[PDB]
């Protein structure tokens, strides 16, 4: 995903954008949300492999399981006593325990179980299309994209700054944004654009306080003409 | 009072009658002033004539030093550093009569502080605190059950705004109590909803209804 999406002051400068740049940013933000959305790899890999051999796993029709197992199988002492379920156990139970593989140059190499798992998972993330990932996500896409949204640098201290209540209101608005199952992209793009234009000031103490002050002035300047 | 310690004070306060609200606000204010702590190691360090201390203009300065003098060891500023370093260490002591006693380092510092405390009234504390009454009382306000989890629920920003509103409510050191009472009364009436997501979003909504209603008049 683009660099501009990752600015920490994104919410600050978004309202200073042109309605052209704003549309671009919102579409890109949306695209980034779907692209980076995660799934339960521990679950979907295990489901795709349980009952199969090491070689069978190595040449599956799923490129993403192929990439996953390729990483795992480098460390025989992690699965060699299903293998996938064994490795998942041993790697997590053995996080910070050093596993052994053989380098390309024939040297010995040790790597922490947790790094091994994160790598295997990253490889699978690299080998799946957004299309298949979304099909696997189903309607949990709403929670997976929101999880990505909350990880953005611009969302860094949202809950702590604006409070639990505001944060959960934001979540509700986010979930509610998804109207039709076949307009996901279009919908969340609109929610993003509306809020980016206002810098998400609908969920902040200062944004709301300012709007109240604005309204008091607007009411005053109106009740005057009459 | 009993209502002051309710964790749901802000929920129940908007439902109070004028009489009850005014009483609550006044009780709350009194509590803040009663419970407020004084920065003594700063008050007296800034108010310090070894002998003129014995019968000084301020009754609280003599009491505090009258116990720091008993022990052999700006000198009061030195005694503070030698005592805050004392702890379990015992300070040699003497009496006018033969009898010689002892009192551990910190055991001395508290008795001096305590003497100062017992020598003053609440409305003397306010004069002493002066401008510091702002944060002293606010620190007490924040320990109340009703104020628990305020920042977590409403956010740090709204909490800092509350503090700012709380501080600014203090106009003159002489009206400190009357001023903070009004701040408390106004907010208690509103349940402090001026500092919450729902309160502010409710406010925006009805104001937008008012504005539109009066605009359509054209
Ligand atoms: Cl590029
Ligand atoms: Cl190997
Ligand atoms: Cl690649
Ligand atoms: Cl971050
Ligand atoms: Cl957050
Ligand atoms: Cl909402
Ligand atoms: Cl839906
Ligand atoms: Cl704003």
């Amino acid at each position: 995903g683009h660099m501009r999406l990752l600015s920490e002051d994104l919410f600050k400068q978004s309202p200073k954008l042109s309605e052209q740049e704003l549309d671009e940013l919102a579409n890109n933000l949306a695209d980034y949300l779907f692209q980076a959305a995660d799934i339960d790899w521990h679950q979907v890999i295990s489901e795709k492999t349980r009952g199969l051999t090491t070689e069978e796993m190595a040449k599956s029709e799923h490129r993403y399981v192929q990439a996953f197992c390729r990483e795992i199988l480098k460390y025989p002492d992690c699965y060699k006593s299903s293998v996938i379920d064994v490795a998942l156990k041993r790697l997590q139970t053995g996080r910070e325990r050093l596993f052994t593989t053989t380098d390309e140059k024939g040297n010995r190499e040790l790597k922490k179980g947790d790094a091994i798992l994160e790598s295997a998972i990253n490889a699978a993330r690299m080998a799946i299309s957004t299309e298949e990932k979304n099909t696997i996500l189903s309607n949990n896409v709403k929670s997976a994209t929101f999880e990505v949204f909350c990880e953005l640098p611009c969302m860094d201290g949202f809950a702590e700054q604006n409070g639990k209540t505001a944060f959960y209101a934001l979540r509700a608005g986010f979930y509610s944004a998804f109207k039709n199952t076949d307009t996901a992209k279009q919908d969340i793009t609109k929610f993003m654009k509306d809020n980016l234009q206002a810098g998400f000031s609908g969920y902040s103490y200062q944004g709301l306080t300012n709007r109240v002050a604005q309204l008091e002035a607007q009411l005053a300047a109106l009740s005057a003409k009459l």
